[PDB]
């Protein structure tokens, strides 16, 4: 009755403040396990006696590995059912989106560039000018997976090769390192999540993070077609010892107060309507979402990852 356990790939500073707010509101302690990756391996290796209640990812692919991997159970909740859009959830409560995010182009603030198509990143004119993290990170495999859904595996492999040839340094680091390396003059552009820009641009003045943020502007590419969007999402673990408290945490996270935190503290987009965005995030302009369902993007996640490997993307 007294606690709940969260296993997640989320950044602690990007989830802790609303677990704190939940505990302070509910009286329910949130035990916490953060993981770089391998969420399915840890949950399945712990077996029947696993303490896991809630499993939280920052990628639909990752989320569906868990559902289709047999380590989840269905959720029955009128609140999640009424609040979360039917295009951003699993059938009969198998999984739910909690926030939205878009993978966009970081651009040196003074570069002339109003528009971008995702395909443009392969264009030879960007040679030696692109920064990106590992092509095997879920943010990217999902993006690659959507491109497979739009253009086929042949065109996607070709794009990956063009992108790899355009890279200014090795595909590694995190999303923030794109803004860093743009400030350092290593690259002029790079693919990364816009919510980090909101996080960096609001950072303490004088800090590196702040300088990175003030170096760049956001350009949202479209598919040659809207901007690619992914989710943070959760499922309840198959043998959750605290299922009721697990559902309570998820219901709390889709509430207006918590979705405000997603907007104003995480700089993401809420799944719930009527929540105001952060002023900096609002300044990127209106978001035109890719029509492709997130569950459809997940279809090609495995092929996406093989293609990234095939081209030796991180070499
Ligand atoms: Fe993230």
């Amino acid at each position: 009755s007294d606690e709940v356990s969260l296993y997640t790939t989320r950044e602690p500073k990007l989830i802790q403040p609303l677990l704190d707010a939940f505990a302070k509101d509910s009286g329910i302690k949130v035990n916490t396990v953060f993981v770089k990756d391998g969420l399915l391996e840890r949950v399945r290796a712990e077996g029947d006696k696993s303490p896991a209640d809630v499993l939280m990812t920052v990628d639909i692919g990752n989320l569906i590995d868990l559902v289709n991997g047999g380590v989840t159970q269905k959720i029955q909740s009128q609140t999640l059912d009424s609040v979360v859009p039917a295009n951003l959830r699993g059938a009969e409560g198998s999984w739910y989106a909690l926030s939205l995010r878009d993978r966009v182009l970081y651009v040196e603030k003074d570069l002339k560039l109003d528009s971008f198509r995702y395909g443009d990143l392969a264009d030879p004119k960007w040679k030696g000018k692109v920064c990106i993290r590992s092509g095997q990170h879920p943010y990217n495999t999902a993006l690659v997976a959507a491109m497979i859904a739009h253009d086929g595996a042949e065109a996607t492999e070709k794009w990956l090769r063009g992108v790899k040839a355009n890279l200014a340094r090795k595909a590694a680091g995190g999303d923030r390192d794109v803004a860093r390396d743009i400030l350092g003059g290593i690259c002029d552009i790079g693919l990364a999540n816009a919510y980090y820009v909101g996080h960096m641009k609001n950072a303490e003045p004088g800090t590196d993070a702040r300088k990175w943020g003030d170096a760049i502007k956001v350009v949202r590419p479209t598919f040659a077609g809207g901007t690619h969007v992914n989710i943070s999402g959760a499922a309840v673990a198959a043998h959750a010892p605290n299922k009721a408290n697990a559902v309570k945490l998820l219901e709390y996270l889709v509430s207006e107060p918590a979705q405000t935190l997603y907007a104003q503290a995480n700089y993401e987009y809420p799944v719930r309507a009527g929540v105001k965005l952060d002023a900096v995030v609002a300044s990127f302009g209106p978001l035109k979402v890719d029509t492709l369902p997130v569950a459809e993007i997940a279809k090609y996640r495995k092929q996406a990852s093989e293609l990234v490997d095939k081209v030796g993307f991180d070499n």
